[PDB]
């Protein structure tokens, strides 16, 4: 169904995160206070499950969770660091990859 | 192409870092003032390059490279830390993966 464009989409997410800080959800261990500023963590390994379960409606939804990923990236981490600068970059170029123009292919 | 047991060696341990922290380089940028601790870096990239031009003699070279690697992440970085605890998993890895009595092989 709409799962099958979901999966390409996330594959092409996943290789502008080649050393996967996406891949599952962040740690106080390694990230202090995380869970007490972020209370909506997201990541590409929970959005992978929610596509095995087709808990996805439309791509609007999919793109939500993408966005809230990049949001606590950015809300979390100073400008400084790897984590805010691939965040901003990868929201930028998911943003045009599912835009509402490149959706008609 | 005799020496194609370094690869063999390498790929077994590059595939122990998944997120790729041994991949290239590390920076001043990344690890403050790690110039300045560590005056004999090391990495995968490297090691790669020195297979490429065929500048490893001996598994002995090799190893050595390796604990160099292992040994900076151990000097640079706090036992608390993801690139210590991963360095000791690879370190006490490649160490009974090329010991002496498996080097009979
Ligand atoms: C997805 O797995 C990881 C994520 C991050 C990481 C990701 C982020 C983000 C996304 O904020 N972050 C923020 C501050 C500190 C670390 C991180 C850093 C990582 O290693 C430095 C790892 C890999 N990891 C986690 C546990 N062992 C290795
Ligand atoms: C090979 O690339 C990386 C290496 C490390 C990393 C590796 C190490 C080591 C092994 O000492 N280290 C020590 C302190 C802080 C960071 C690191 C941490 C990294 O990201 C958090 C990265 C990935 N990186 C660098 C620039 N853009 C992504």
């Amino acid at each position: 169904p709409i799962q099958q464009l979901l999966e390409h989409f996330l594959r092409q997410l996943q290789r502008k995160d080649p050393h996967g800080f996406f891949a599952f959800p962040v740690t106080d261990a390694i990230a202090p206070g995380y869970s007490m500023i972020i209370k909506h963590p997201m990541d590409f390994g929970t959005m992978k499950d929610k596509i095995v379960a087709n808990e996805y409606k439309s791509v609007t939804e999919f793109k939500a969770d993408f966005k809230l990923m990049c949001d606590n990236a950015m809300t979390y981490n100073r400008p400084d660091t790897v984590y805010y600068k691939l965040a901003k970059k990868i929201l930028h170029a998911g943003f045009k990859m599912m835009s509402k123009e490149r959706l008609l292919a």
